[PDB]
């Protein structure tokens, strides 16, 4: 894989990220948390978004200009997009309730973290920009990638507010749960930070600047973007906490789920209750009682059906949109997710 | 005063700032709840930070410069300041456990909010980025300004970083609480956001770029910001709530106050142990003991002696480091915080 060729350099650029974080005495002790927050929460994923970065670069620039302080570069904004979504991970877990992430207990939840958890979130956040200040300040695609971050930051948030507001807690309402909804809050919410954000600094790194291009672009990672979201919410219920690193929590959560939505197309009156009375709760009994019903209705059969249909339909998209880019920029990711 | 003069235009700037703001169907429940957030936090206050750029633009700039478009991104700047406070305060009164701010319930505590409050506070700051871009994006100092209000937020994450780390809950130890520990505190977590930040994007937006006018400003307005938190301490526990808005938790929350600073200063080995006793818990009479020490220490006679020592010493650093600038820039806010 393109990925795993360029993995170990990625992975050992992060000690080099975390001693520019580190290096004014008085503030050490913060120094020193901070520190504690990257190692805990930047590390232990598969580093794909960041890897994403990496491996565009090297397929959108010039080969003769990939020189050491431009790979050096590029390995620093690869880096900025997993402080991205530690950021995002780390305020989602709180608001999700969560356990576990990337096989160990929620930062949030470790004794003496807390509420405080809240601050090192907003701190992984401030060191993006940390670190594009320190490493791209005299580059021509500083500001370009200054305003991508600060408009994925807002394009995230935002899809997380419909998120939470379609998942009141304590709040059974089966009838905001559309595919509509659904397609809205992962567009904003996961789509534009995980697949269209990677690409687009590297094509801000190489030059390439341009509004249709960059339109273009956006059309084929949404739909990607979209498709790993409704993958997300299947391995929520139905992946295996062994590989996945962490707990499913979307039925006790009273989540808008890709599952829920299909179960809603499919169930019946009788089972349209069933699903009303155990949703959104926190025994046990009520959530087994869902993946029973999920099981009844072949969703795992529909999840299956649905990413090939969504592989065909992504590998129709790249033949259409993915000039004058190399195909192979969209057709590395589209093998990493499918 | 001049900002008596400036405050009506500032806050009915606030309806355009959230329509702006509030104007794709899809997203439309997410920007209803941005507007109730909006509405909620960024209003009910006294606004001088916002009204300090305001204010402090127009004694900067020259006149015939101040045109309708020149002034309408000053009221867009001064209100970018007011949401980066609002976006600290939300997520702060989480972390404090508070219970009140600016005469109501704390958004977080508002029933259907809780931790859901935390995915609010940032979307209030995301907004500081959306106004900037929408009114200073053709500016010369619009990177100046991105990276001063992106400075800003890493000053005070640092700054709260190291009020967490100095108050662990149910870890009473008084040992930590040091006057230069304090300094640092207070200088990160409120000092630069607070007074460096509204002057300086003022500086920035009149062309004043340089470094060691900005050094000169950072000398005398850290200086400030440092007595007015010694003044929000004070205020805490001797304050008036229903002048302050809000009811103080320091001696719950074992903070490193200026006040328990000052106790540990003076108080005999006796003392100390009713202190390292009483500080840091809950229960009412745990703190109205605490209260009690710090009366029989006449701890509000010394924070007086204080704020006129401070006030002396503000005034010869404003002679000292004020030109080129008018004093008028600095005189101005000195009164409205002494
Ligand atoms: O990692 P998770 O919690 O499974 C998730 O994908 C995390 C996440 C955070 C922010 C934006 N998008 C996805 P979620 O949406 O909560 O299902
Ligand atoms: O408004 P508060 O809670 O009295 C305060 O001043 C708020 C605050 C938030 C962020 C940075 N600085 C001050 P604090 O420091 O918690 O005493
Ligand atoms: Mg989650
Ligand atoms: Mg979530
Ligand atoms: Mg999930
Ligand atoms: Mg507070
Ligand atoms: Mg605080
Ligand atoms: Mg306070």
């Amino acid at each position: 894989d393109v990925y795993a060729q360029e993995k170990q350099d990625f992975v050992q650029h992060f000690s080099q990220i975390v001693r520019v974080l580190t290096e004014h005495p008085e503030i050490g002790d913060a120094i020193a948390r901070l520190k504690e927050v990257l190692e805990y929460n930047t590390i232990g994923g598969k580093y794909n978004r960041g890897l994403t970065v990496v491996v565009a670069f090297r397929e959108l620039v010039e080969p003769r200009k990939q020189d050491a302080d431009s790979l050096q570069r590029a390995w620093t904004v690869g880096w900025c997009v997993e402080l991205l979504q530690a950021f995002f991970l780390v305020a989602d877990d709180i608001m999700d309730s969560s356990l576990t992430r990337r096989g160990q207990i929620c930062w949030y939840q470790k004794p003496g973290v807390g509420l405080d958890a809240i601050n090192d979130a907003n701190l992984l956040e401030a060191c993006i920009y940390r670190l594009l200040k320190l490493y791209c300040r005299e580059q021509p695609y500083y500001l370009n990638l200054i305003e991508l971050f600060l408009q994925s930051s807002y394009q995230t948030e935002i899809g997380q507010t419909l998120d939470l507001l379609t998942a009141p807690q304590g709040n059974v309402d089966l009838v905001r749960f559309t595919e509509k909804r659904y397609k809205s809050i992962v567009k904003y919410g996961t789509a534009f930070y995980s697949f269209y954000l990677p690409i687009a600094a590297a094509m801000y790194m190489a030059g390439i600047d341009g509004e249709k291009e960059h339109a273009n672009a956006k059309k084929i990672l949404l739909e990607m973007g979209e498709f790993f979201q409704i993958q997300d919410d299947y391995l929520d219920l139905f992946g295996d906490p062994s590989v996945t690193g962490k707990i499913g929590t979307d039925i006790q959560d009273n989540k808008c789920s890709w599952l829920v939505v299909q179960c809603l197309q499919r169930a019946t009156p009788e089972q349209y209750q069933i699903l009303k009375e155990n949703y959104g709760q926190k025994e046990a009994e009520k959530v087994a009682r869902v993946k029973a019903l999920y099981e009844e209705l072949d969703l795992p059969a529909v999840f299956l059906q649905y990413e090939e249909d969504s592989y065909s339909h992504i590998m129709a998209l790249i033949e259409q949109y993915a000039a004058p880019l190399p195909p192979a920029v969209f057709l590395g990711l589209a093998r990493k997710i499918y």
